[PDB]
């Protein structure tokens, strides 16, 4: 069973036991929902309805340019090497650049700052929830994130439009995620979205006014390998378009990642780096091995 | 035999036979395909691939939307206007080669639809100008492309693609497809295919220059029947008079006291689209 | 100017015009394109119709299968040496494989064998019209191509998809043709053929429901060199698939060719030979220059 | 400093650095002149020596006779509307007159071809510079330039006579080129062109064996303004005559000019238009301000 | 992209602070703008634009027909890029008035042109003013520039833009920037034809009645180190139509000298430091051809 966690059950003497409830999706499943989260339902009905109509008007024949520029309007082999996806990205830190976007509404743009906002504060209040499962002490990773000019943190908005033969290319192919905490606000109806455990695909179960958080693998090198990042992928289907907000909170370009020392005995595995040395390299090789990438620091 | 004009005829010994065939075809057709047009056939390639993809990826699978059908048009359709302002950019599901290739393609068909007024204009007696000067109104002509696919019926003897109309406006410039048939105009009592060809041009004169002309030259009934196979694209532009243009006989065309009447363009539009398919007579009438 | 000859025209007062401007061609051009010849234009429009569908069913895929097992995806440099080019043959005489071919409908397959008859007439009916230009029986060249078992007719059916660098390799490489005579069908939008005349390379230009004809190299055999098989290519472009529907009208297999005597008043430079002789040979050495297999066949 | 380019060093590791160096140029000068480039040293030595041979035999004529019929054989005062030059004008592309200009003599018609040539193909090299450099795809500008017949491509030859009182006169008046590519090849001795930059005038300093390179007005809208047509004049002297020899790449006559999509974010300033209308329109109004020609293209 | 209006009866009350703010952004963004309540009688303009049209009529369309006819511009067979379809005639009222020097205008029309000129000198220095606050200068000081040895020059361009019957082919006054301080116009209340560049676009500079049209020269470009710039306008034709033009133009003295005010300069101006009357001898000859070389003409 897929993990749910309530996470007003935090403010009472329920909290020891959601506290453990996250620990042990951290440790084995590297996905979890949660719910009532404080994002206000009626932000996250118009980030939807926006998210969908902006496609229709803007992203919709971006996407149907970028199959016929590749041939993917005929699908009789397997593509193994695109993306059956349309997005765009938001910066939000260091630096935004929301109000530069050209084809997004003033509305869109005004909830999706304060989406944005209400994200990067619950990315936190997880990261100290982890800090306190993990024996760290309060702040440890915010304060490990910030580097010079604090976090990065952005929004993919992809949706994943229906495919006549979903058997023959992904929506997006197996990867493990590269940074620090994953906060998605994905489609109530529309599945896709599938996680690797123990040798089976299993489906990310879309679920209302739901977020999926997952950890990237900068808090598998943190955590010594306590909490790995877990291969996910999102398959398409012939009938049904996915809407997918996911949002990065990621160490800033200069932060010092490591395992923690009070998480190691035995010498780490794990490489001692900088954040942007691991990005830049992670850009190319994406949808190869993680393991390679962690040695590759060393 | 259906009217085809050479343009490139125009300028020589050759002219007064070209001439002739126009008026020929504005008094007995109100059709006529029109060759040697001065627009880049390269153009018009791109302009017909563009459509009929455009069809493919963004129009087909949402036309998945017994006995004769009369009011229905069996008919794929989404509408560009270029002035009195462009909405071009505002079409979601055109992509930006489509749109640079409609623009261009759009302001080479105005200068066309001067010109061919112009040579109305001659054969009328009419000075040069007179006509693209009624047109104007306040804000200039409208003008736009009506882009529409009718594709494969299984009844084609069920339905029509589009059914019999007189067109409302002014001149109207068809670039139609040039293998798979579907337009035919009334005349003489017979339904007359207006033939498929190559990198020509379809012309037709709408109601707006019937009252102009004095009856000298009347707007033809048409229409697009369906067949079992084949896509018929359709690219159609429509040079129209300015909204509160006035419309009226022109003086030199009138001795008698006209049986047309003196109207704005707009009053006529409102009143076309409830009715557009019921008889023509009947909206002259309305408008006194 | 290249030549049009209106077929129409033979009924026949400007009989003698037309007639003249087909020896004029067939000397000076080895090439001309044939208007109101007889097929009827429903017949060219489905032909064209499913060959442009089933090029796009069944060999657009292949054709980039092919792309990537040959390496012309990167066309970094010049390709003297493959031909950009999608392409089945269909015998029809002797021995028909028309019901060989499986990828290809009934409706395809019925229409092909109604094309291919009126063709193979309009081949016979042109040859007829070369014999009285040259001063030849009437016959005299159906009866020399005819062999034991008939001319051989087939159809090439290709087609040149787009070519992101056109500069770089040939849609089909410089060469003349083998056979009798050539009636092609080809795209009316997109052009490609040419041919080389006066040492400039000549666009053969799309022209609706036309036919183009050129000679190939037994006609230059059988008129002594009065009529020359003329080099041709088809080049490619960035955008735009041109088809070719390309009927071959060829002596039997083993039929004598050589000079007709009356053509011949000083000592023929040309060989008389077996034509298979001949096939068999250019099979090999089809790009390279013609004039050494003449040679050969002595 | 005036910026000078060594195209040799984009064969090597220092390339980046020349691309760095090109980029700045278009960015900040309009202008840059390139040493090392293809062209034979012999070559323009003759090109040099035949254009002022060609000046004394065929051109000083018809520029004394221009002189008599305008009146300016003596300068009481300024003289705004009339640039004391001389010029010829040679087509190369898309159809070439150089076998029709009379008075050209056979080896001056020889090296002017070459010259023409090898300067096209520097062209075109010099455009996938900026494409790279812009961010845009390789051939993307040739591509922009072709329309249906191909290129424009043609070259002034001018000679800018000593003028008795420079300060009445100037040998070319202020001005932006219309077209894409400038390539001049100008007197290494005698100065005068001169660009606008920051609000002074900037000698374009006469060079051996060098090129000098402009951007023109369909560059400034391709780029959204990113590389800006600068306007440039040639000033007269009372000691010199100094020649030119300028190349101009253009588009073809209905190729489609608009800004390149990935280079608008906000709605462009710059129309969209089709390049002869552009033509005509400056033909008549070439020494007046350069915006309101933009302006009139929307 | 309205074209900004200001109401200058609200630099009298409590609005004056956003009054200015609203001056200030056309000046940096429009380089022209309109001005209602301005203080000159309604009565006077119209007697102005009453006056100037009958004078048109009696006096100057003989004239216009005439120069075409001189011209062959009977016939707009092609595109005339140097010619301006258009009738008019100048007042100088400053140094030196040649008002009872014109021939054929009445003494009502020179006594309201005298009168109308007087009230307009007085708008424009106080709009001078208005500018020094908005640019951190002292009282004045732009007055002071201006006044040379002899005061300020001012003049007025009295002008008329007949029907044309083919608009496309001439302008009736080709784009140009103007090369003086500021500019005060009276213009047509119904037929338009006034056009400014902004933003890559041709913009109207709309008809309405009783307004004052102000735009900036090239002068206080200079002045202001490029934050006003001189903007491009020009006046095109209609079919039918004649646009009245009644247009006074503000400039420094011959001798004055122009140059970037200090307290605007933190760094090397890219604008010249010259005296007055070379620039306007430059200009004459130059006036339809880029502004840009016309300042680095006077380094
Ligand atoms: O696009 C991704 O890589 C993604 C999106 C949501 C959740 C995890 N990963
Ligand atoms: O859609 C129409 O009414 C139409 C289209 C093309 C030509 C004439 N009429
Ligand atoms: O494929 C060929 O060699 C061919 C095709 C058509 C016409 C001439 N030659
Ligand atoms: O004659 C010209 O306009 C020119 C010549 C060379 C370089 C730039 N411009
Ligand atoms: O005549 C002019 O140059 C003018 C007239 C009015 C306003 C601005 N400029
Ligand atoms: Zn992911
Ligand atoms: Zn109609
Ligand atoms: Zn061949
Ligand atoms: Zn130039
Ligand atoms: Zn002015």
């Amino acid at each position: 069973k897929f993990p749910v966690v309530d996470l007003s059950k935090l403010n009472g003497e329920e909290r020891d036991q959601t506290m453990a409830l996250i620990n042990e999706a951290c440790e084995n499943w590297g996905f979890f929902e949660i719910v009532n989260h404080g994002l206000p339902h009626d932000l996250m009905d118009k980030i939807e309805k926006m998210t969908k109509d902006h496609y229709k008007t803007c992203q919709e024949q971006k996407f149907n340019d970028m199959l016929k520029s590749k041939g993917l309007d005929n699908l009789e082999t397997e593509v193994e090497d695109v993306d059956w996806e349309s997005t765009f990205y938001v910066r939000h830190l260091p630096q935004s650049n929301l109000n530069d976007i050209s084809d997004v509404s003033d509305e869109y743009r005004t909830a999706m700052k304060d989406f944005g906002k209400r994200l990067e504060n619950l990315a936190e209040d997880l990261l100290d929830l982890l800090c306190e499962n993990l024996g760290l002490e309060k702040g440890y990773l915010k304060k490990v994130f910030h580097g010079t000019k604090g976090p990065t943190f952005g929004t993919k908005v992809s949706n994943y439009p229906p495919c006549p033969k979903p058997e023959m290319i992904k929506g997006l192919r197996a990867h493990t995620d590269a940074g620090g905490i994953i906060l998605l606000f994905q489609d109530d109806k529309v599945s896709g979205l599938q996680l690797l455990k123990d040798g089976d695909w299993i489906d990310v179960p879309p679920l209302n006014h739901s977020i999926v958080i997952n950890l990237g693998d900068q808090l598998e090198v943190i955590t010594n390998g306590k909490y790995k990042s877990v291969l996910h992928r999102v398959v398409t289907q012939q009938e049904g378009n996915r809407m997918s907000v996911a949002s990065f909170y990621n160490p800033g370009s200069d932060a010092e990642i490591s395992p923690a020392t009070s998480l190691v005995e035995k010498d780490s595995e794990y490489p001692s780096f900088v954040f942007d040395d691991y990005m830049k390299l992670y850009a190319g090789v994406k949808f190869q091995p993680k393991e390679p990438r962690f040695a590759a620091m060393k």
